[PDB]
């Protein structure tokens, strides 16, 4: 009872005098969050982007290789035959009622 187990030191610890409560920050606290960023936050900058969007004017467009300019199909392309038509074909006129006279004579090869 004369030396330890009776030493309550009423000082000690730095100070520990019922105050402290720590008064540094209680405030000033990652207030820079991880510094490095000064932004608003993407509060609203979509405007912000990375990647084309020239649709309508991909590859500088500049009419060099038709901009929707007859390009729907362009004649197409088939090969099965069956057509025969376009330029004038027949002309007929060696019938009718004979201009030239192009009858009174017959002579079949057989």
């Amino acid at each position: 009872f004369s030396r330890s187990a009776d030493a309550p030191a009423y000082q000690q610890g730095q100070n520990q005098l019922y105050n402290e409560l720590n008064l540094g920050r209680r405030e000033e606290y990652d207030v820079l969050d991880k510094r490095r960023g000064r932004d608003p936050e993407v509060g609203g900058k979509p405007q912000r982007r990375k990647n084309p969007q020239e649709g309508l004017y991909n590859e500088l467009q500049k009419d060099k290789v038709a901009e929707a300019y007859s390009e729907i199909g362009v004649k197409g392309e088939r090969r099965r035959g069956k057509g025969h038509d376009g330029l004038y074909q027949g002309l007929s006129t060696a019938t009718k009622d004979t201009y030239d006279a192009l009858h009174v004579q017959a002579l079949p090869p057989r």
